[PDB]
């Protein structure tokens, strides 16, 4: 399955839970729960960027399937990871170890709809996109 495209905001669930679980403040989570961001994906062979746009934050992350890389989530929860992201199946799984347990997501497509599931301890969140055309 290749990924790339531009995939609009359809809807979230939980998502507080899994702002808890990343340690994010009260005052912050208030403002990050009105966010709707769009997610744009370049996947080029084994190569995937993956933007996440809001209109306030973008949160870029680059990597190569199957390589292990230092994330530099500081200006989300304030964190290092070692990241890792596999497939399994259809499944986009990525691993984000570190200082949080159970800490990472899972992408799939089905048709134009991107589902994404976000980790972190007890916290499950789910968002859903929609491609463009
Ligand atoms: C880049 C952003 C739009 C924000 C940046 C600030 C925080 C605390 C969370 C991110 C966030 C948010 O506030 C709401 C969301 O629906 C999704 C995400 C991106 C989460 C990063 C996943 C590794």
């Amino acid at each position: 399955p290749n990924l790339t495209g531009y995939y609009r905001f359809v809807s979230q669930k939980n998502m507080e839970d899994y702002l808890q679980a990343l340690n994010i403040s009260l005052a912050v989570r208030k403002i990050a729960l009105l966010l709707k961001p769009d997610k744009e994906i370049e996947h080029q062979g084994n190569h995937m960027t993956v933007r996440t746009l809001s209109t306030f934050r973008n949160y870029t992350v680059q990597f190569d399937v199957g390589v292990e890389f230092e994330e530099d989530l500081r200006s989300v929860d304030g964190r290092k990871c070692q990241t890792i992201v596999t497939w399994e199946e259809e499944h986009l799984v990525c691993v984000q170890k570190g200082e949080v347990p159970n800490r990472g997501w899972r992408h799939w497509l089905e048709g134009e709809m991107l589902y994404l599931e976000l980790t972190a301890r007890d916290a499950v969140c789910e968002q859903v996109f929609r491609k463009v055309r």
